[PDB]
């Protein structure tokens, strides 16, 4: 588990989906192999073997060598895996026409984060990625609890997908009567049935939102009126992890189902901007180092790599674009790269590098955008690559 680390993974997918769809060679030489979890490898290995045997007959050298090579190619990757890992196995192999009309051979095998029963096996002119872009259906789901004086409600907002889950009700000690009983005796029974609501509710929500020893949602908004909910967050009969991710405390007029929409209308933004929020927060904290004397910061390629290479800098912050290429067929040059590169002595874009191997530096990679003042200044003003260090470091000249 681990968000932020989870979002680096999505980045790579989109990057891969991009290059994959940009390709298209010359006939049945494109293999898209997706293998669902638990399904069996040898089942696949045989089908491959079969396909190979059948292709062996083709007899049109060019067309025969084409199909054979593809199949060979994927078999050769498949042999590396001892069995489908969890989430499964995606595999792309084949020969494509690249720049200069030369041939390029693609070899991709790897485990994602869940493409079940997609079980795919196609040989075409193009790679088939619909399976990958689907992983890109990651809409954060939020939890709603809308209290009231006449009844509670629990539902979810996810994208534009509204969902009313459960809805019970209470009829607290309302009536007063004409002298027929004491005041205290009333207030008593009063701050008694509430507590027996402040519960049943705070209880019919843990038996809901937190399904499987973890909250099956990422936000949780408590909406109602007059502390009928503020006596629910800082409470004892509710909390436990759930009090931990209460995002908004929204005041509506008239609740239950009607106030659900009012809750949802109001909660959009913080919920439709969650990434930009944490993203602006992150970069802000960064700007903060730069501003105090504590100064545990770093930026620019040179010193970041330098700081990265040495000890442990807490979070590496990099812009999603980053006109900077890293070769060593090790340099780090922008598209200034059209100069006296005195020949060879793995041309990967720098961010592409940072992703595959940052897990081994001190952790946490944060790709950010310029869709804010914070990210625009992080880029326009500090080359969009810096880091939040864990102890001051001295950089000197150049």
């Amino acid at each position: 588990p681990s968000a932020a680390d989870r979002n680096v993974e999505i980045w790579k997918i989109k990057k891969l989906i991009k290059s994959l769809e940009a390709a298209r060679g010359n006939g049945t030489s494109m293999i898209s192999l997706i293998i669902p979890p638990k399904d069996q490898i040898s089942r696949v290995a045989k089908m491959l073997a079969d396909e190979f045997g059948t292709a062996s007959n083709i007899k049109s050298r060019v067309n025969r060598l084409s199909v054979l090579g593809a199949i060979t190619s994927v078999q050769q990757r498949l042999k590396l895996y001892n069995k489908v890992p969890p989430n499964g196995l995606v595999v792309y192999c084949g020969t494509i026409v690249t720049e200069e009309g030369k041939e390029k051979k693609v070899n991709i095998d790897f485990e994602p984060f869940k493409p079940i029963n997609t079980s795919l096996y196609l040989c075409d002119n193009k790679f088939h990625t619909e399976a990958l872009t689907a992983l890109l259906s990651d809409d954060s789901k939020f939890g709603f609890i809308v209290i009231d004086g006449s009844g509670a409600l629990f539902g979810t907002l996810q994208g534009n997908t509204r969902e009313v889950l459960h809805k019970f009700t209470v009829d607290l000690p309302k009536k007063h009567g004409r002298g027929g009983q004491s005041a205290l005796r009333f207030a008593r029974l009063r701050m008694e049935k509430r507590h027996n609501y402040v519960r049943k509710v705070a209880e019919t929500a843990v038996q809901l939102f937190i399904s499987g020893d973890k909250v099956n949602v990422a936000g949780l908004v408590l909406a109602g009126s007059a502390d009928f909910k503020t006596e629910l967050s800082q409470s004892d009969m509710f909390d436990q992890r759930l009090q931990s991710k209460v995002l908004k405390l929204v005041d509506i007029s008239y609740g239950g189902e009607n106030g659900f929409n009012q809750a949802i209308e109001l909660s959009t933004e913080v919920l439709s901007n969650v990434k930009f929020i944490q993203e602006k927060k992150l970069i802000g904290r960064y700007f903060d180092e730069i501003s105090q004397d504590t100064g545990k910061y770093c930026f620019g390629v040179e010193d970041t790599l330098k700081a990265l290479e040495m000890g442990a800098v807490e979070i590496l912050i990099v812009y999603e674009n980053l006109d900077i290429m890293r070769y060593v067929l090790i340099l780090y040059l922008t598209p200034e790269q059209e100069k006296d590169k005195s020949h060879f002595t793995e041309s990967m874009p720098l961010l592409e590098w940072f992703a595959n191997n940052y897990k081994k530096f001190g952790a946490t990679l944060e790709i950010v955008t310029d869709k804010s003042q914070e990210g625009s200044q992080f880029v326009k003003g500090f080359g969009g690559i810096g880091g939040i260090l864990r102890y001051r470091v001295d950089f000197q000249g150049m």
